[PDB]
């Protein structure tokens, strides 16, 4: 059984959002969701954080897909990935929000920018390590490539968020429309 929390960058740079909800749909529909099966919560972050829904809010896959399709982009000029990730760790993965005792914890972090808080990342990721939270991280290079931005540090930061081995837990996605192409591999790895 798996408790999976998706930590979704909602910043304005990500476009179109339909591509993100398509990714969520395609990923989640492959799961058997339920109190004795897989649970999913989703946290959206930008400049702040929102719990879109709790791990124990929904008891079927069909419910989660309907909820997923309805997540709206909250925007943000900046990217508080350390805040989003840390909020997933200490709020989303609590029994109060449906986390199940003794069940494995998996975080899937999806982002298209370097965080403002880079600084607190080392510590947040260390607490995740301490708490055995397996992390998959997905860097979307679309907005950066579209602004002729250097993606080197960006990719390094997101790689650094993923669990080792990096080549299993980190995904470099060129652009938003390409997000749906990783779903099979992402799913296979999460449920290895
Ligand atoms: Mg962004």
């Amino acid at each position: 059984q798996l408790d999976i929390v998706i930590v979704l960058d909602g910043s304005n740079s990500i476009y179109p959002w339909d591509s993100v909800t398509a990714f969520l749909n395609d990923l989640l529909k492959r799961m058997d969701i339920g109190p004795k099966q897989t649970q999913v919560g989703i946290v959206q972050y930008g400049e702040n954080v929102t719990h879109e829904f709790n791990l124990n809010k929904y008891s079927s896959t069909e419910e989660v897909l309907v909820a997923a399709k309805k997540i709206v982009q909250r925007g943000g000029r900046q990217t508080m990935t350390a805040l989003g990730t840390d909020t997933a760790r200490k709020e989303a993965f609590t029994e109060a929000r449906g986390a199940r005792r003794g069940v494995k914890k998996v975080m899937v972090i999806v982002t298209d920018g370097e965080s403002h808080d880079n600084h607190r990342l080392k510590k947040v990721i260390q607490d995740c390590e301490d708490e055995n939270i397996q992390r998959f991280s997905i860097a979307i290079l679309g907005s950066y490539n579209r602004g002729n931005l250097s993606t080197e540090k960006f990719v390094e930061e997101i790689k650094s968020i993923a669990s080792e081995p990096t080549e299993k837990h980190f995904f470099n996605v060129s652009d938003e429309l390409a997000l749906v192409t990783i779903v099979k591999t992402l799913g296979e790895r999460i449920f290895a």
